[PDB]
């Protein structure tokens, strides 16, 4: 599924990502933006052998077993191919236990490098929610 700005915006403020680890919903939105361009399919072969996963791009490396990375861990105890749902659900959970680990949001490259500093508000801009 390839979200709407706003659409995603009301979908993550309805699984608790507003303000999570106190991350505003624009930093969520910013990040999905610039990780898949909102589509819950997107996945991206990174240099190591590992992959990233759905709308927020979840690593193999530490986060989900996609039975090709190998030495990884499975910290989110899920199959990667969870993540690519329509269903945003199995990707919010996840990226909760990933902002949560001591990194912040630093953990999504996409965001450090684009939303970080930035005014994420614009993000969220117009949208009912
Ligand atoms: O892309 V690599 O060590 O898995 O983060
Ligand atoms: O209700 V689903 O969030 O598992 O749309
Ligand atoms: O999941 V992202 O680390 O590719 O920037
Ligand atoms: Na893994």
């Amino acid at each position: 599924k390839v979200f709407g700005r706003c659409e995603l915006a009301a979908a993550m403020k309805r699984h608790g990502l507003d303000n999570y680890r106190g991350y505003s919903l624009g930093n969520w939105v910013c990040a999905a933006k610039f990780e898949s361009n909102f589509n819950t399919q997107a996945t991206n072969r990174n240099t190591d052998g590992s992959t990233d996963y759905g709308i927020l791009q979840i690593n193999s490396r530490w986060w989900c077993n996609d039975g090709r990375t190998p030495g990884s861990r499975n910290l989110c105890n899920i199959p990667c191919s969870a993540l690519l749902s329509s269903d945003i659900t199995a990707s919010v959970n996840c990226a909760k236990k990933i902002v949560s680990d001591g990194n912040g949001m630093n953990a999504w490259v996409a965001w450090r490098n684009r939303c970080k500093g930035t005014d994420v508000q614009a993000w969220i801009r117009g949208c009912r929610l």
